[PDB]
């Protein structure tokens, strides 16, 4: 029951910053150009302890499954190869990226019927809202 208010079917309703975010990992212009025009879907299950989050969209289908703790290894969606770990802290699935001795900060949150995601990197901030599909 770990994940109960994070599982389903959430939709992209809003962004803030999401291109600086980009710039700030590294991500080239025309990535960013494309990838910050899709309106994912991000799709949340639950099997046992794997928790498996899907985002589909015209720019990219991306899926990573894994145990919270337990490193894994992940291909970003803008073709980083990074080594993810993803907890849970006071309800918040935090997800922490690093490459290249760089590091970003992915938290997901559940405020009122939303699904707030929230990603850091330095002092560059985004903010994704979502609602159910
Ligand atoms: C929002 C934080 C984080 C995440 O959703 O887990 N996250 C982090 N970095 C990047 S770079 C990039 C190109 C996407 C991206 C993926 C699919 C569709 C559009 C953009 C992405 C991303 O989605």
């Amino acid at each position: 029951h770990m994940c109960d208010a994070f599982v389903g079917t959430w939709k992209l309703v809003s962004s803030e910053n999401f291109d600086d975010y980009m710039k700030e990992v590294g991500v080239g212009f025309a990535t960013r150009k494309v990838a910050g025009m899709a309106k994912p879907n991000m799709i949340i299950s639950v099997n046992g302890d794997v928790i498996t989050i899907k985002s589909e969209s015209t720019f990219k289908n991306t899926e990573i499954s894994f145990i919270l703790g337990q490193e894994f290894d992940e291909v970003t969606a803008d073709d980083r190869k990074v080594k993810s770990t993803i907890t849970l802290d006071g309800g918040v699935l935090v997800h922490v990226q690093k490459w290249d001795g760089k590091s970003t900060t992915i938290k997901r949150k559940r405020e009122d019927d939303k699904l707030v995601v929230e990603c850091v990197m330095k002092g560059v901030t985004s903010t994704r809202v979502y609602e159910r599909a």
